[PDB]
C-alpha cells in the first residue's frame, strides 16, 4: 500500500517505454501523477501510457530523441499541458560499445556522453525553468553504481554516470532558492529484460555474486526510490546521490 | 497521503521520545508499524505512545539506556511481544562538549563515542539476529552530514557519525543473505525544539546559509526518508548512506 | 630539497605553458624526467622548455590542440622519441561560461566537456597503449575539488571534472595488468597568473574563506603531488582521487 | 633516488617497531627526519632505531601503550627533545576478532575502537598543541581501504578506520590556521611480513584478485606516501583521505 504525494502535477519520464523507466511511470501515475512518457520508441511509450490509463491514471506519450534540445523543450510543454511540471526523471540511457579505453571508438564514446550525460543536460534546461516559474519541483537523474565506481570495458558509461553527480549537485545548488530539488539515483545491476535476454545463465550468476543481497534488483525497486525522491516527502533532499544496489558499492 | 509498507511488524525507535526519533515513531506507526518507543526519558516515550494511540496507532514505551547492551536485548524482546521485529531505528544521540580536539575532555569524547556509536552497535546485535531469525528486515542508523564532512569543535560527534557508515556497511554485507538490510541516514541541521531553544538568531542564520535550500530541515522530513528505507519498498537498498541535507554536502 | 623517481623516461604535460601544468613540467624535469610540454600556445610551451633546459633538464615543446585525437597520437610519438613515455599529465583545461544550468550556452557546455573530458580520453588512448608497451608507467588526470562537490554557475566544468573520476577509475582497472597506473588529482582554488589576473580582491578573499588553510594554493603545491604520483614511489596507487584543496572539501 | 623535505624536526611513528610503521620510520629518517619510534615491543622499536642509525640517520625508541594518554604526552616530550615536533604518524593498530556483528565480542569491539581510534585521538591532543606552538606540522593518521568500504567479519576495525576520516577532517579544519595539516592514508591489503605469516596461499590469492594490480601492497609503497604527505612539499594538503590500494576501491 505504498503511495507518494505526486498528485496535481505533471511528470516527464524519459526512456519510459521499457525497463526501469516503465516501472517509474507506472509507480508515479499510480500515486496520481500526470506522466508524460517520452521515448525514441513511439509504440512502447504508448503501450505504457495504455497501462496507466487502464490502471486509472493520466498519461501521454511523446516520441523523440532526448539528444535533440528542441525535443526536451517539447516534452516540458507537453507535460505542462497535462498539469504543472513538478517532476522530471532523466532516465533514458544506452549501455555503449564494450571495449577498453585505448580501443574505444571516438563515435561510440561521443554517442554515450551525448545520450547518458548531455541529453540529461538538454532536458534539465527547460525542466528547471518551468518548475522554477511554477513554484518548485523535483528532477531525478538516473545515474548508476558506476557513477561512483568502475567497471572494465564500460569507460564512457562509467564516465557519463560519474558526470551526472556533478550536474545533479550544480543544478541543486543553483535552483534550491527556486525550490527545485535535483537528486541522482544509483542502481546496482537491474534485471531490465535487455539485461536478462542479453546475459548467459553463467554471466547472470556472476553479477549476482557482486551484490551482497545475492540477486539483481527489479525495476519496481528503483521506481519506488525514484517516486519517494520525486515526492513532497523528500522536500529536504536535494543535490544528493542515493544508491539502490543491494550492497554492491559497500565492499 | 504518503503511506509506507511497514504494517504487520514491530519497530524499535531508540531516542524516540523527542525530535527526529519522535517524528519517526509517529510516521512509522501511522503506516501500520507497531512502534516500541525507547528513550532514557520514560515519560517523553509515554507522551509519544499516546499521540500514536490518539491517532489510531499501536505502540509501547520502554525506558532505558542504549549504552547497556542488556537494555538492547530487552528492547528486542519488548518489540517482539508487540509483533515480529523487522524495523529498528538507532536514532538516540547526544551533542557532546563544544571544543577543539586538543582541548577535548577524555570523558566527553568517550561519552559521545559510547552513545552515538557503541550503543548503536550494542542494539544492532540482538536486532540483527532477531530479524534474521524471523526471515529479515531493516535497520536505519541515524548518522548525519557530519558522518561525511566536518564541523569545527564537534570532533567527538563527527568521529562517531563517520564510524556509523562503516558499521552500517559491514552489518549490510554480513546479513544480506538473511534479507536483513542495514542503511544509514545523513540529515543536515534539523529544526528540533532543542536546536530552536539553543541557537541565537545569528547562529541560526549562519547554519541556514550553509544549506542550499536556505533553511534548516523539519523532523517530519527526516522521518519520511527513514520510514521509506525501513519499508518493503526499499528491499534492494542496503549498506548505503542517504543524505537529507538540503544541499549542504553538494558544495 | 625533494627528488622523485621519474628518471630515464618521458613525460607528456598538456596545458604546459601556463600556471599549474608549467609547475608540473618544471618539477618532473628537475628530477630528470624528459618533459614534452604540449599546449595550444607554441610560444608558451617553448618558454617553459627553455626554463627546464636552463636548469639542466631535457624538454621539448609541441604546440597544438588536445581536442584533436591526432595531436595525442603525435604528442605520444614525440615523447617516446626523447625517452620511453612512462608519464602523462592530462592537465589542459578551460573554465567555460559563467551562467546557470537553465541559461547555459550549448556551444559552451559542449566546448567545456570536449576540452576537460573528451580530450583527456582522446590523449589517454595512445598514452595507455604506449606506456603498456614500454612495460608500465603512470597517467595523472588534472581534475578538481569540483569533481567531488558543486560550484554554482560553473555546471559544465563541475560535470566534466566529476567525469574524469570515472574514466580514471576505468583506465586504472583496465590497464592495471599492464602496470600502467591512472590517478586523478583534485586541487582547490590555485592562484595561477590567470586566476590572480581575473579575480577581484573581494572574490579572491571570499574563496580563501572556503579553504580551511585561509589561502588559495600555489602551482608548486599541485606539481609536487603530481610528481609523487607520477613516480615509482606511488607504485601501489592506481584508480584513486587525491585532494590538494587546503581543507576545502573537509567541511 | 626518492627524498622528502622532512628535515630539521622530529617525527613520531606509533607502532614504529614493525611493518608499515617500520617502513615509515626508515623512509622518514633517511630524508633527515629525527624519528621517535614508539611501540609496545621494546625490542622491536630499538631494532628499527638500530637500522636507522646503521644507515646513518637520527632515531630514538620509547616503548609504551598508546591507549595510555600519558604515553602520548611522553612520546611528544621525547620527540620535542630530538628536534621540534612537526611529524606524527598515528600508525599503531590491531585487527580484533573475526566474527559477525551480531556474535562479535563486546570487549574485542571495545579493544579495537580503543587502539585504532581513541588512542589516535588521545595521541593527537598533545601532537596538535605542540605543532601549533612550534609553527605548524603534519599528522598522518593510518586508516585503510576499510575506512571507505566494508570487510565481512572485521566490523569493529572497519568502524574504527571509518571514524578516523571524521577525526582527521575535524582536526584539519580546527588547526589549519596554526598550519597543522591533518591527513589520513588508506592502504589496501599490504603483505607486511606479519601478513605474509598469517595468510594461507588460498586466502592470499583471494585478496590479490580483489586488487586491480593483482598483488598485495608492499610496506615501502605505503611508507613513501606517508613520508610525502608528512613533508613540506604537501603544504596545501589537509583534511583529505589518500588511498594506496592497487585499484581495490575503484570497483
Ligand atoms: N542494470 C541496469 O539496467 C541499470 C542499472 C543502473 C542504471 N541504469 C540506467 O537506467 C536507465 C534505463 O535503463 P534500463 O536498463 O531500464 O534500459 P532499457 O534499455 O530497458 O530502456 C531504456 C530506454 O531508453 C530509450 N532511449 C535510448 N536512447 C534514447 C534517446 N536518445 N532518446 C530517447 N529515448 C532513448 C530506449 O527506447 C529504451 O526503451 C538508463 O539511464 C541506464 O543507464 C540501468
Ligand atoms: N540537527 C539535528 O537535530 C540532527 C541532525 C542530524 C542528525 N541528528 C541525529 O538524530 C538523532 C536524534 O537527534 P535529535 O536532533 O532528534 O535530538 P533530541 O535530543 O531531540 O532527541 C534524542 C532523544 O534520545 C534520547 N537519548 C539520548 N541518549 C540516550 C541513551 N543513552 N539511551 C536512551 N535514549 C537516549 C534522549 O532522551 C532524547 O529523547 C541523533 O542521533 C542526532 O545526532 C540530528
Ligand atoms: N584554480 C585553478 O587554476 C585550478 C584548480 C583546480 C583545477 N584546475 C585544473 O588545472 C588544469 C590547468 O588549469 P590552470 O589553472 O593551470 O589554467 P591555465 O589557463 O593557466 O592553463 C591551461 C593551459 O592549457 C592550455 N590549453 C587550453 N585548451 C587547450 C587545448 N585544447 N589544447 C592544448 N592546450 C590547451 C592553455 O593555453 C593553457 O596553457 C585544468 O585542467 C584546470 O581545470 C585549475
Ligand atoms: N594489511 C596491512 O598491513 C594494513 C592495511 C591497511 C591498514 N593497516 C593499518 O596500518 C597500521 C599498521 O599496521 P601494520 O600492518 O604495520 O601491523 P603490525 O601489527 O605489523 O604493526 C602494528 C604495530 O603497532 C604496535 N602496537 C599495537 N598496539 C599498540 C599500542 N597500544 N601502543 C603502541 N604500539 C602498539 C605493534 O607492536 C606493531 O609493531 C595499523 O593502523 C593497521 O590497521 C594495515
Ligand atoms: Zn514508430
Ligand atoms: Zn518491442
Ligand atoms: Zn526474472
Ligand atoms: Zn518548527
Ligand atoms: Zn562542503
Ligand atoms: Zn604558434
Ligand atoms: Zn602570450
Ligand atoms: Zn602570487
Ligand atoms: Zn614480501
Ligand atoms: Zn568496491
Amino acid at each position: 500500500m505504498a503511495q507518494y504525494d505526486v498528485a496535481d502535477r505533471s511528470a516527464i519520464v524519459t526512456g519510459g517505454g521499457s525497463g526501469i523507466g516503465r516501472a517509474v511511470a507506472l509507480t508515479l501515475a499510480a500515486s496520481g501523477a500526470a506522466v508524460l512518457v517520452t521515448d525514441l520508441n513511439e509504440e512502447h511509450a504508448q503501450a505504457v501510457v495504455a497501462e496507466i490509463e487502464a490502471a486509472g491514471g493520466k498519461a501521454a506519450a511523446l516520441a523523440g530523441d532526448v539528444t535533440d534540445p528542441a525535443f526536451g523543450e517539447a516534452s516540458v510543454a507537453a507535460a505542462n499541458a497535462l498539469a504543472p511540471l513538478k517532476i522530471a526523471v532523466n532516465n533514458a540511457g544506452i549501455g555503449g560499445e564494450a571495449a577498453r579505453v585505448g580501443d574505444y571508438s571516438l563515435d561510440s564514446w561521443r554517442k554515450v556522453i551525448e545520450v547518458n550525460l548531455n541529453a540529461v543536460f538538454y532536458g534539465m534546461q527547460p525542466q528547471l525553468k518551468a518548475m522554477a516559474a511554477n513554484g518548485g519541483g523535483a528532477i531525478v537523474n538516473m545515474a548508476s553504481i558506476l557513477g561512483l565506481v568502475g567497471f572494465a570495458n564500460s569507460s564512457a558509461y562509467v564516465t557519463a554516470k560519474h558526470a551526472l553527480l556533478g550536474l545533479t549537485q550544480n543544478a541543486a545548488l543553483e535552483y534550491a532558492a527556486d525550490k527545485v530539488r535535483v537528486v541522482a539515483v544509483g542502481p546496482g545491476f537491474i534485471r531490465t529484460p535487455l539485461v536478462e535476454a542479453n546475459l548467459s545463465a553463467e554471466a547472470l550468476a556472476f553479477l549476482e555474486g557482486k551484490h551482497a543481497l545475492g540477486r539483481l534488483g527489479e525495476p519496481e525497486e528503483v521506481a519506488s526510490l525514484v517516486a519517494f525522491l520525486a515526492s513532497d516527502a523528500a522536500s529536504f533532499i536535494t543535490g544528493s546521490y542515493h544508491l539502490v544496489d543491494g550492497g554492491y558499492t559497500a565492499q
